[PDB]
């Protein structure tokens, strides 16, 4: 039962939000699905979709280049830090921010969609009236109960995975490029992927505040064809460090696999 997720939560020392959703059948499992959780780096997934949406409207180019300056570089920016004093395509910024969670890359993309407020307006226009993007990196990692800034819910971000990866928000080419980036992610090998069963191609985007919060949101495509699942996972305020919280995300993958 969904009580399995409440049992896992007890061992996590924090608050665990899960949404496992199967659009084509309507099956849904999880825990705290409408509670707010800090997005952390999972905000980069809707950020990239907003970029591609703007490109589909002809108001932006993936081959448009963005200058990089020393002042743009913040911690954990392993691609953008190599390009100080030259520039990078918007397409390469999106890739870096998703597959390695390049932090400066997200800050260079955000002004192109009119910042966090523009991201929030894009989400609202597509049907997500819950998620709030308010700040760039690193301040978007701030979280406090009753403060909805830079939070989502497991249900809403699972909805966003459906909208941008499976729905018609993006053109066929943009939607496929976004899926390819998620498929190519380099940061989730010890998180949801490590618990999910064989037979499923995974695309995912992670987050961590380095202290007590870890997140992973994923699309699950059956390798032998058929309808995909969406899986969002948010663990906030845990007593476990990153390695222990990864173990919780791994166990959510295991519980998810038992329901596939």
């Amino acid at each position: 039962s969904d009580a399995d997720f409440a049992t896992l939560e007890k061992t996590s020392g924090g608050r665990l939000g899960v949404c496992l959703w199967h659009p084509a059948s309507g099956a849904r499992y999880g825990h705290r699905m409408d509670e707010r959780f800090p997005m952390c780096s999972t905000v980069k997934f809707p950020l990239a979709a907003a970029i591609l949406h703007r490109v589909d409207a002809g108001k932006l180019s993936l081959d448009q280049r963005v200058a990089v300056r020393q002042g743009d570089i913040i911690s954990h920016s392993p691609f953008t830090e190599r390009h100080v004093g030259k520039d990078m395509t918007v397409r390469d910024l999106c890739r870096a921010t998703l597959i390695i969670s390049d932090n400066a890359a997200a800050n260079l993309l955000l002004p192109l969609i009119d910042g966090p407020a523009g991201l929030t307006a894009f989400l609202q226009a597509q049907g997500d009236r819950i998620t709030v993007s308010a700040r760039n990196q690193p301040e978007l990692n701030h979280f406090a109960p009753g403060d909805p800034r830079d939070t989502t819910s497991p249900a809403a971000m699972a909805g966003n995975l459906q909208r941008f990866l499976l729905g018609d928000v993006l053109s066929p080419a943009s939607r496929q490029q976004l899926a390819d980036w998620l498929i190519d992610n380099q940061t989730g090998d010890a998180r949801l992927r490590a618990g999910l069963p064989q037979g499923w191609r995974v695309g995912d985007k992670t987050g961590s505040n380095g202290q007590d919060t870890s997140n992973d949101i994923a699309a699950l495509w059956p390798l032998a064809g058929g309808a995909p699942w969406l899986l969002s996972c948010y663990l906030q305020g845990s007593a476990l460090d990153d390695d222990g919280r990864d173990g919780i995300l791994r166990q959510v993958g295991e519980l998810a696999g038992a329901r596939l």
